[PDB]
């Protein structure tokens, strides 16, 4: 097998590699890795190109290509470079600082973010979708541990990554699909139905409600309770959760948490909200 990419012998020479790992999958990590002739903090992502047998450099070469597709929009992370080796293609991606945006949803800091914090996020959000959208690609997997900040104090701006799931609208639902954590899933891929740009759509109302309320809208004592609750689209807006939400926002939510997908609005009608209209 010959390599398409830049030699690792070139990456070794051109970057340095830390301890600090950004992240691990089954069969990817995110190292973080520094330029040697700039001293610029980059994320690293290491690809293995053998995943349960199959040869999946050619899955590889997609998220590529969405990557540089949408290299002009902000909202989406950089690809810098690529390097390749016997096992692996590496990304040097756009290094995101800030983290995930899980870290907003948790409890422990609901202290630092506001409504007005959210409303920008969320718009931030919408517009890199919006984008993706534009150019037929549903991405797919928008959970928050795949929306990364480019710094956290003070709050910086979104990042959308990993687009190993990205599709053109229309394909067919397969096992990659209906098998990612089920609380992030949508009613129409538990029902196998196809793709559709209203599936982002979904898990953009999972982000809102999260970083509100701080707590999962969907998940269950286990699986098949979680999986219940989302064909049935049993979500909690009571008063004790909502207190301090306001109606606007839990309208946007509500808008957006629907089982049919073709009543859930496009990313551009999102970004028309009477609560995202907030004059900053
Ligand atoms: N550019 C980046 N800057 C900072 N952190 C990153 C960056 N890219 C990824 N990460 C972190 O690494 C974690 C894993 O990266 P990523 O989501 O892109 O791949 P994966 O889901 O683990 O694997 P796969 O794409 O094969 O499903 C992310 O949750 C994020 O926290
Ligand atoms: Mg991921």
């Amino acid at each position: 097998e010959n390599l398409y990419f830049q030699s690792m012998e070139n990456f070794n020479n051109f970057y340095i590699l830390t301890s600090k790992e950004l992240g691990r999958g089954k069969f990817a990590v995110v190292r973080q890795c520094i330029s040697k002739s700039t001293g610029q903090e980059y994320a690293a992502k290491f690809l293995k190109k053998r995943r349960r047998g199959q040869d999946c450099r050619a899955e590889i070469l997609h998220e590529i290509a969405v990557l540089e597709l949408a290299k002009s929009c902000p909202r989406v992370i950089n690809l810098h470079e690529v390097y390749e080796n016997t096992s692996e293609i590496i990304l040097i991606l756009e290094y995101a600082a800030g983290g995930e945006i899980f870290s907003l949803c948790l409890p422990e800091l609901a202290e630092m973010v506001s409504e007005n914090d959210v409303i920008r996020l969320i718009k931030q959000i919408l517009e890199g979708v919006y984008y993706l959208h534009q150019n037929n690609i549903v991405h797919l997997d928008l959970k928050p541990q795949n929306i990364l900040l480019s710094s956290i104090y003070p709050l910086g701006d979104i990042k959308i990554v990993d687009f190993g799931m990205s599709r053109k609208i229309g394909h067919a639902c397969e096992l990659r699909e209906i098998m990612g954590t089920p609380e992030y899933l949508a009613p129409e891929i538990l029902n196998y139905d196809p793709i559709t740009t209203a599936t982002d759509m979904w898990n953009i109302g999972i982000i809102a409600y999260m970083l509100l309320t701080h707590t999962s809208p969907f998940v269950g004592e286990d699986n098949q309770e979680t999986y219940l609750n989302i064909s049935q689209v049993n979500v909690d807006y009571s008063e004790e959760t909502f207190s301090s939400v306001s109606q606007l926002a839990t309208d946007f939510i509500q808008s957006l948490l629907v089982k049919n997908p073709e009543k859930r609005p496009t990313a551009e009608i999102c970004l028309s909200h009477s609560w995202l209209q907030q004059w900053d």
